[PDB]
Order: C-alpha cells, then structure tokens, then sequence
C-alpha cells in the first residue's frame, strides 16, 4: 500500500460523534459521498479496505455491518478476534497494512480508507507517505463528545479543487457542509 485515505465529516466545533452516533441529523447525500468515495474501486477485481476502531465498528447499524462491498477491519488491542461481521482483525494501524500484503489480501485490496474514529485518524494523519484527508466541514456547532485532530498545515496541504469533488456549499435538512480534501505527500 503506496497511499491511504482519511475520510471524515465534522462540525464547526470538531465535532465527529455524540453518544455513539452523529452528532446531527442524518444527511442522505453526505452518506452517499462517503459511500462512493470508500467504495468505489479502480481495479477490477478487488475491493477497497476499510479501516475503522471499535466504536465506530459497533456505531454501524448492525443490519449494514459490515460496511458492504469494501473489506472491512476493526482495530482493536483488546479484542482476540475480529467482531461478529468483520473481516479481519489488526492491533495497529501498522499492523492491518502489513496484513494487506499477506497471501489472502494478496491482490485482493485496491484503495485504503481509515473511516474513524479520533484515534484512528489521529494515527493515519502521522503514518508516513501520500496521504489524503478527504473532511467533510459541517458548517454549524452541534454537542458533541468525540473530535477531530487538527489539521498540521506544516504537513497538509488543502487542494483549491479536485476531480470528482463538488467544491460548492452543500445544503441538506437546512445544514450547510462542504467537502474539502488535504494532501501531505512525505
Ligand atoms: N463524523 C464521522 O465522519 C464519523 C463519526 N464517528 C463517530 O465517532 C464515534 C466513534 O469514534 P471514537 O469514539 O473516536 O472511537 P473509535 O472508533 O476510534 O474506537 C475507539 C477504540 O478503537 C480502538 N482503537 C482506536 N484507535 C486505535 C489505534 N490507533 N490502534 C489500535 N486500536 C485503536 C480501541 O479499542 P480497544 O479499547 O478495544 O483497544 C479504542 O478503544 C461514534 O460516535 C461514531 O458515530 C465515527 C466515524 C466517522
Ligand atoms: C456518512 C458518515 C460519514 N461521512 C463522512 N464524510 N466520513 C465518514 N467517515 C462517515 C462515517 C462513518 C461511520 C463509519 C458510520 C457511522 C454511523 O453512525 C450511525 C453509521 C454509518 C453507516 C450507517 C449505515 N450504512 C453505512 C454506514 C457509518
Ligand atoms: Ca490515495
């Protein structure tokens, strides 16, 4: 793996989770976009990964867990086996990209995508290499009580545009979002 990706969507206060859900309402096409960018694949053949930590495994709704066509893995240093639904199983982030290169993941991966949440971001920002930030800004407040890491300028930089990424306001259920990526490439 030459590349990951960080997905994200967050409030004005940094906000990414409240109680174990989001902190706003549901917006359809904001769930749409990260179901497109995590799931959309460039070589045919293979699926893309997905990474997430163990709360955020057991946020999902059980009935769409796990996140369908995309690998799913659960970071966990507590956990023995991967939870009910899962794919696979890693105690670090280090350790699931490693797995990537092993006989049953062998050519079976294309895009890695860490999905949340505060610690696995947190990680995936500082791993070494190209990187994307692809931040959802959700343009209000909302009560929360899990956050976002602050963006390094010194390391990411945000791309004015990008293909295949709407760069005007957003509104849905009257929330104004927009989407945002950042790139470090060291
Ligand atoms: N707004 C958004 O884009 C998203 C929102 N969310 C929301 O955020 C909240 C969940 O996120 P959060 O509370 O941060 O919890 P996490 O999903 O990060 O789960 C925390 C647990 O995951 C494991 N873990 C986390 N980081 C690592 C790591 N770097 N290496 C190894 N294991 C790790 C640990 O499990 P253990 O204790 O077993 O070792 C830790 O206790 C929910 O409310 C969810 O709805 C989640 C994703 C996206
Ligand atoms: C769009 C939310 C979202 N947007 C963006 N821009 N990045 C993200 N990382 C996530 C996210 C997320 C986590 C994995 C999540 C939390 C959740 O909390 C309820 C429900 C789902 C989910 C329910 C139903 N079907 C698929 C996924 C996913
Ligand atoms: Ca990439």
């Amino acid at each position: 793996v030459g590349s990951l990706n960080c997905i994200v969507a967050v409030s004005q206060n940094m906000g990414i989770g409240k109680n174990g859900d989001l902190p706003w309402p549901p917006l359809r096409n904001e769930f749409r976009y990260f179901q497109r960018m995590t799931t959309t694949s460039s070589v045919e053949g293979k699926q893309n990964l997905v990474i997430m930590g163990k709360k955020t495994w057991f946020s999902i709704p059980e009935k769409n867990r796990p996140l369908k066509g995309r690998i799913n893995l659960v970071l966990s240093r507590e956990l023995k086996e991967p939870p009910q639904g899962a794919h696979f199983l890693s105690r670090s982030l280090d350790d699931a990209l490693k797995l990537t290169e092993q006989p049953e993941l062998a050519n079976k991966v294309d895009m890695v995508w860490i999905v949340g949440g505060s610690s696995v971001y947190k990680e995936a920002m500082n791993h070494p290499g190209h990187l994307k930030l692809f931040v959802t800004r959700i343009m209000q407040d909302f009560e929360s009580d899990t956050f976002f890491p602050e963006i390094d300028l010194e390391k990411y930089k945000l791309l004015p545009e990008y293909p295949g990424v709407l760069s005007d306001v957003q509104e849905e259920k009257g929330i104004k979002y927009k989407f945002e990526v950042y790139e470090k490439n060291d």
